[PDB]
């Protein structure tokens, strides 16, 4: 016999699992029928309880069993699992004695009779295909068919089912048909990353949008659990959008608490003294799992938001413009800042559409710190935040919406000779033609530190930050992490086995993401959600992000590129990293480079353990199945664009995983985890704007005159959406404590290969020297401004590790939250 353990957790007593409820089959890697399929054993049932390995802990039971296996019978590479009891169970691991034997499996096990095939499980070895030990090779292809499933029918919460849909889940047209929202996919109107299939079968309405549920599926493994039900992050979203936000809205509605903010201390309030709230408004939050984490109360009135990194040393720094400009290289948006190599700077757009679109700033009203404009475009001191071309074509549009108004805002930044970045002029543009009924013009506004003139500024650069607040959570965060990743996840498991090495590679980069996303359609971005009733762009919300996907390059995600495209950096192979950064002290850029070279690096090293060739890469046929997929069908409606790496060589894979794993873990840690740090104070990162700037001689000019702070609280988001806004970006910026960082796996047995989990353990001590160096950065003085800048908040958000919560730091593996 061989001695077996087998490790499980159970849903939420143990002897429940002994008898006949439970079977595993030893299937062989080395001895096959008479069809060249590896010999399977004879059902073997548990035996009993393991108490002897102290090892073991989170809700974890191990149980022993005894295999019948004559060495005739050869070595053991897979085991077929059936589970009789009514109730499924999380499997973890199957460890055969005596030369040891590990499965690593993590997976939910449902009754037997749900399952069209039985349950298969693969030792921890790693192959490409044209290594798989012949006696699995059906086993392993069968096992991927299963998991690709026909196109067809409802997925079940039990289902492992991978495939793609459009977003055509999001309106809710059975309704109103004030909830109908455009397909977003499968046009060329509306190009967009394809989503996981959950098959609901379309509305009554609408044979083109999918029917509501209570439940978005996911394939089940994808859906995690957690010990802790604080740690189940992704469900606050859910419980926000259905119990939490309806409850504020009848306090409002009601009239208990004031409806606007009068005052900038009515905000600070927030995170200080609190807000006072009806009793059933503080008994609906109280009891919920995660909601009930993100606010102190006394249990009877009050409730009291954390205080945000941004105001923990100075309350009133947001404002300067150091921080307005320093936020656009360290804050929770620092990848849209672009060089500006001409002046004025120009537009693409059509003048016979929004009107003339020069430019109506003037080089000579600039403050340059004595510089000439020539002198500045030539040192290249001179740059911008450009959301002119983004936001002109959505401006008229959502200006015709009650309650938004917006413009379509430049800013042009001057580097100084001390090394950061000040703003020295804001372009405040509106659309023009020939019919409109507004009399509003564009505007330029310049910086003032006294008077009216300040506040208008002031507005100016709240006009700006709501672009930015706009395109940082559509664009930089959902598009580019978790919508662009989405297609790679479904790809990767319909295509690479659990045994190929790109598979090992690729998947703990994946942690969380469909879930998240599935949720995100329920709750986020679907029509009247949370997105929709907190951001400027309403209803057109989504949508915006489908324009913009039109110019999404894959290659460019890759982080040199991103900064050569921006202008901000410039090739230089005589440097480390190959680019010469343009503003040296540029912290996200210059962390993100060490957190790149490190992930190069072990990208390089893993890959040519498994490829020794070029040629090993075009004749692996799960490779190139899987890219092909992941081009043509999940991100198809970009298939005609010529920039897609081909994978026909060892280059060609290794970039293709470090720009995938860059997205997943750093990319999105850098936009998502300063969310709360940063915009848990709404004036500093507003998102949302209800007027335009008032006319001279109106109530509302005089009210910037006399009380400049209500000016600003009418002009922003108003306190009802804040309070909704804040609550669901301080559930995003939350680590939880289960989270699995970069340089850690969930299981040291991934693979059986020394030299892969040596590579591995080379990552992780690098990330940890990485952290040290840039801990010496944060603390050295020089490069204050930048890192740490009025607000003295340390750049920590590319830290690699962190502990649990609110932290600002640490990188996860994956789009997580
Ligand atoms: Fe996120």
């Amino acid at each position: 016999k061989i001695k077996g353990t087998v490790v499980l957790m159970p849903k939420n007593n143990l002897n429940a699992f002994l008898g006949r409820s439970v079977s595993l089959q030893l299937i062989s890697a080395t001895k096959a029928d008479a069809h060249g399929k590896g010999k399977v054993g004879k059902d073997t049932f548990l035996e009993g309880i393991n108490t002897s390995l102290p090892t073991l802990g989170a809700g974890e039971s191990a149980f022993n069993i005894h295999f019948e296996w004559d060495g005739s019978m050869g070595i053991p590479g897979a085991f077929y699992i059936k589970n009789y009891m009514q109730v499924e169970f999380f499997l973890k691991s199957l460890t055969l004695e005596a030369g040891t034997i590990r499965f690593v499996c993590n997976s939910w096990v449902y009754n037997t009779k749900l399952y069209k095939s039985v349950r298969i499980f693969f030792a921890n070895h790693t192959y490409v295909p044209s290594e798989t030990p012949a006696p699995l090779v059906e086993y392993r292809e069968e096992e991927l068919k299963s998991l690709r499933g026909n196109g067809t029918g409802e997925r079940k919460e039990y289902d492992r089912i991978y495939d793609y849909d459009v977003y055509n889940d999001l309106g809710n047209p059975d309704k109103s048909e004030k909830l109908a929202r455009p397909v977003l996919g499968g046009s060329s109107t509306f190009p967009y990353p394809r989503r996981g299939r959950t098959g609901r079968g379309p509305t009554v309405t609408d044979p083109n949008t999918e029917k509501q549920g209570e439940v978005f599926y996911v394939p089940r493994d994808e859906n995690l659990g957690h010990l802790k039900s604080k740690d189940a992050l992704e469900i606050g979203t859910k419980s926000l959008s259905q119990i939490v936000q309806p409850a504020f809205e009848s306090a409002f509605d009601l009239k208990s608490t004031p409806i606007e903010f009068h005052s900038f201390q009515d905000v600070h309030d927030l995170y200080e003294g609190g807000i006072k709230l009806p009793r059933d408004v503080i008994s609906t939050i109280i009891p919920l799992p995660v909601i009930k984490e993100l606010y102190r109360t006394d249990g009877q009135h009050i409730l009291k938001f954390p205080q945000p990194h941004v105001v923990q040393v100075s309350q009133s720094a947001w404002m300067t413009d150091e921080e307005f400009a320093r936020e656009m290289i360290a804050g929770v948006n620092p990848c849209v800042i672009r060089g500006l190599e001409e002046f004025p700077p120009k537009s693409n757009l059509d003048p016979a559409i929004y009107g003339d679109q020069s430019s109506k700033i003037t080089a000579d009203s600039l403050d340059l710190d004595g510089y000439t404009m020539d002198e500045a475009l030539g040192s290249r001191r001179l740059f911008m935040l450009d959301y002119h071309d983004i936001f002109m074509p959505y401006v008229r549009q959502i200006n015709q919406l009650n309650s938004a108004k917006t413009y379509a805002t430049r800013t042009i930044l001057f580097l100084r000779e001390d090394g950061t970045l000040k703003p020295v002029a804001i372009e405040l543009s509106l659309p023009h033609s020939a019919g409109d009924l507004s009399a509003a013009v564009s505007q330029v506004v310049l910086p003032a530190k006294e008077g009216v003139e300040s506040t208008i500024w002031l507005l100016a650069k709240a006009y700006v930050i709501v672009n930015d607040s706009c395109y940082h959570q559509l664009m930089s965060h959902w598009l580019n992490t978790h919508a662009a990743m989405e297609p790679f996840v479904i790809a990767t498991h319909r295509h690479l086995s659990v045994l190929h090495p790109i598979y090992k590679l690729l998947t703990p980069h994946y942690r969380n993401n469909m879930n998240i996303n599935a949720l995100a359609r329920q709750s986020l971005i679907n029509a009247n959600g949370i997105v929709e009733t907190t951001f400027l762009p309403s209803k057109y919300s989504v949508e915006m992000s489908s324009a913009v996907y039109k110019n999404w390059v894959f290659t460019d995600q890759a982080l040199p590129a991103d900064l050569i495209k921006r202008g901000v950096a410039i090739k230089d192979p005589s440097t480390p990293h190959g680019v010469r950064l343009l503003i040296e002290d540029y912290p996200y850029a210059a962390d993100g480079l060490e957190i790149w070279a490190a992930i190069k690096t072990w990208v390089q090293e893993y890959v040519p353990l498994y490829y020794a060739r070029d040629d090993d890469v075009k004749n692996d046929s799960e490779l190139q199945h899987w890219w092909k997929e992941a081009v043509e069908k999940g991100h198809g409606d970009l298939k005609d664009k010529p920039w897609w790496p081909k994978l026909q060589t060892l280059e060609d894979l290794v970039e293709v995983c470090l720009i995938i794993i860059w997205i997943a873990s750093a990319l999105h840690a850098a936009v998502n985890f300063g969310q709360y740090p940063y915009g848990g104070l709404i004036m500093n990162r507003p998102t949302a704007s209800r007027r335009l700037l008032p006319e001279k001689g109106t109530p509302e000019y005089e009210e910037m005159i006399n009380n400049h702070e209500k000016a600003y609280l009418r002009t922003i988001t108003s306190k009802l959406p804040t309070l909704i806004s804040l609550s669901v970006i301080e559930i995003l910026s939350t680590h939880a404590s289960d989270e699995v960082y970069l340089g850690q796996r969930d299981n040291p047995h991934w693979t059986s290969d020394s030299k892969a989990l040596q590579a591995f353990q080379k990552f992780g001590n690098k990330l940890k020297e990485i952290e040290e160096k840039l801990v010496r950065r944060n603390n050295d003085p020089s490069l204050q401004g930048n890192r740490l800048g009025p607000v003295q908040l340390p750049y920590t958000l590319l830290y690699p590790s962190s502990e649990e919560g609110l932290t600002f730091r640490g990188i996860p593996n994956s789009i997580s939250i």
